């Protein structure tokens, strides 16, 4: 459908928009640009675990102060470090009308879902 935003459930901030968002091994959701990576933080994670297509590095962490809400995580997919955000960390905002959705899953949120490409970076 139409691009839509992704605001911190809890603060609100804008995170990112749907055009931004890239699908890894058809259910991880990552966001490109530069413009997302200004609006989380990284905590490395001391018990990490071992997720089958990557490594994951530590949970990433709306960069807002006094919200540090749990996005996700941030992992090494081949040769990138890359964010892969929980759905349920977000509404989802349509920008026209200001409609404010909250999903629990992926597979319920219906966008444009591209396939994550090497060549973008
Ligand atoms: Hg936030």
């Amino acid at each position: 459908k139409e691009n839509k935003k992704l605001l911190c459930r809890k603060c609100k901030a804008l995170a990112c928009y749907t055009a931004d968002v890239r699908v890894i091994e058809e259910c991880h959701y990552t966001v490109l640009g530069d413009a997302f990576k200004e609006c989380f933080v990284s905590r490395p994670h001391p018990k990490p675990k071992q997720f089958s297509s990557f490594e994951k590095r530590a949970k990433i962490f709306c960069a807002r102060q006094n919200c540090s809400h749990d996005w996700g995580i941030h992992v090494k997919y081949k040769t990138f470090e890359i964010p892969v955000i929980k759905i349920e960390s977000f509404v989802v905002e349509d920008i026209a009308t200001g409609v404010q959705t909250l999903y629990s899953k992926w597979k319920d949120f219906h966008f444009e879902k591209i396939p994550f490409d090497p060549a973008e970076m």
